[PDB]
């Protein structure tokens, strides 16, 4: 058979009838199933393994495609792919969503806000399966989602978080934001944040009150956006009443529930406004509800005065 863990670049060896695939190669998967307390069917020849890396080309080859040394990657991953490769993922509106198992509703967000923003992974592992999950396929993309945010399926997941996790995994090098905070005592301070603080925000939905003045206190200051370099900007809050208007955002985040235990659901604006609920599907001119994360597009912006 063949065993690999990029599954680009395989190794050939053969297997004893009689001996579990643990004691030949070590902790075994197959199709996200161990294998390792299986004793080969001797029915499959040539089939490609999973293996945990041994060799030190292995694990050469498993930096180069995960950028991780986690020895317990591999199975959090192999055990996550386990319970989404049945997951559905129907297509709504041109994206791919998922239909709502195992408290996945923050994942479905996360997947349709990806397909929305401008982004580029570091782990090729990520960029090939982000590439096939555009298309329609996205089980090893959830999967991996969850292996490297260090969540399980069932858990509860932030959208937040679960974004910002990615971003630093992301190439957002070129990304740049610079403040400002004035305090009558203290005088005027600039400070330059880059890389994934250049484009989140913790505060206010509203990316015009951010460029108006946001009030945090000194050594009470105001805070506002003086230049920012980004393809996009993330702009969180915690979960409370908006008016979202077709054509001033890209897409929101809406929270309905209890702290950890509500349910999430993604909102986006075209030709008017769509509410995707894993394979549901809504539409109105205006929306007004619980929202926790809006997201806006951006290139270049320099503040005036
Ligand atoms: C679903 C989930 C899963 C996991 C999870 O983990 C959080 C812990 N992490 C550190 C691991 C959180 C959540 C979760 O509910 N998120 C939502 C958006 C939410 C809801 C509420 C809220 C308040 N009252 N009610 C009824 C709801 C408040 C906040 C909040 C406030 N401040 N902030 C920030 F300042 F931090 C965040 C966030
Ligand atoms: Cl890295
Ligand atoms: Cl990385
Ligand atoms: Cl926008
Ligand atoms: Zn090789
Ligand atoms: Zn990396
Ligand atoms: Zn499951
Ligand atoms: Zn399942
Ligand atoms: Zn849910
Ligand atoms: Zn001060």
């Amino acid at each position: 058979v063949f065993t690999t863990v990029d599954n680009i670049n395989l190794h050939t060896q053969v297997v004893d009838m009689s001996m579990t695939y643990g004691q030949q190669f070590g902790p075994t998967y197959l199709d996200g199933a161990d294998v390792t307390k299986i004793k080969p069917h001797n029915s499959h020849e040539g089939k490609t393994f999973y293996v945990l890396p041994n060799d030190d080309t292995l694990r050469v080859e498993a930096f180069e495609y995960y950028h991780t040394t986690d020895p317990s990657f591999l199975g959090r991953y192999m055990s996550a792919l386990n319970h989404t490769k049945k997951w559905k993922y129907p297509q709504v509106n041109g994206l791919t969503s998922i239909k709502w198992a195992d408290n996945n509703c923050y994942l479905a967000t996360a997947l349709l806000t990806l397909q929305q923003i401008e982004l580029k992974f570091n782990p090729p592992a990520l960029q090939d399966a982000y590439y096939r999950a555009r298309a329609g396929e996205a089980a090893n993309f959830c999967a991996l989602i969850l292996a490297y945010c260090n969540k399980t399926v069932g858990e509860l997941g932030d959208v937040r978080e679960t974004m910002s996790y990615l971003f630093q995994h992301a190439n957002l090098d070129s990304c740049k934001r610079v403040l400002n905070v004035v305090c009558k005592t203290c005088g005027q301070q600039q400070t330059t944040l880059k890389g994934v603080e250049a484009v989140m925000y913790m505060g206010t939905l509203s990316y015009e009150q951010f460029k108006k003045g946001v009030q945090i206190p000194c050594t009470q200051a105001t805070k506002y956006l003086v230049q920012q370099e980004s393809p996009f900007v993330m702009m969180s809050a915690p979960p409370a009443q908006y008016e979202l208007k077709h054509g001033t955002f890209t897409c929101a985040s809406e929270y309905t529930g209890n702290y950890q235990c509500g349910h999430y659901k993604h909102i986006t604006s075209k030709e008017t406004l769509y509410c995707i609920d894993g394979a549901l599907l809504t539409k109105s001119s205006e929306y007004k509800g619980p929202i926790t994360d809006v997201f806006y597009k951006e290139n270049s912006y320099t503040t005036t005065i």
